[PDB]
Parts: C-alpha cells; structure tokens; sequence
C-alpha cells in the first residue's frame, strides 16, 4: 500500500470514531470567539481529506503533523477539563491505532 491510499483509509478511521465530530470541518468562529486569533494554524479533517485528494501532500510526516496541529489546537483553545479537549485525547489514540495498522 503505498503512503497515500494509507492516509486516506486512516483518516477514514478517524472520521469513523464516536468523538470526531466537532474536528470534522473548519471552526466556526460564531461558536468559538477570537478562535482564529488564537490558532495560528487552524486544522481539521475535511482540509486534510482535500490535501490528499488534491494531492497536496508531499510525505507521510506532513499529513501526521497536521492531525497533530489539530489536535495541539483543540487543547489550547478549549483548555484541559474541556469536553473538547476529552475527545481529542480519544480521538488521537484512535489516530494512533489507525498508524500502527496502516502504517505498520
Ligand atoms: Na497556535
Ligand atoms: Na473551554
Ligand atoms: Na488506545
Ligand atoms: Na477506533
């Protein structure tokens, strides 16, 4: 399997999970103030789905640091007690999981 068929079955894992949904498509600011004030690089799922498939990505450890960056974002604006940042914590051992077996 080459690299890229590889992200795209694990950003489809990631999307499966219960807890993606508040990270599958760009903030909306009008439910998060001064939102993009405070991330300098905004990231989510559906950006990622479009970078692969407008094959934007050059390496594995692209596509990585931005699942990372969003993530790193989610826990920075929302703050650790967050519900926000509790899925986040889920949803990146998911990614994790979704590494290990696409990427063995
Ligand atoms: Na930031
Ligand atoms: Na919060
Ligand atoms: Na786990
Ligand atoms: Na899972």
């Amino acid at each position: 399997d080459d690299d890229f068929t590889a992200m795209y079955k694990v950003l489809d894992v990631v999307k499966a999970h219960k807890d993606s949904w508040p990270f599958l498509e760009p903030v909306d600011e009008s439910y998060a103030p001064n939102y993009y004030q405070i991330i300098k690089a905004p990231m989510d799922i559906s950006s990622m789905e479009k970078k692969l498939n407008g094959g934007l990505y050059c390496t594995k450890e692209e596509f990585v640091n931005d699942m990372k960056t969003m993530f790193r974002n989610c826990r920075k604006y929302n703050g650790e007690s967050s519900e926000y940042t509790k899925m986040s914590d889920n949803l990146e051992r998911c990614f994790h999981r979704a590494m290990m077996k696409h990427f063995p």
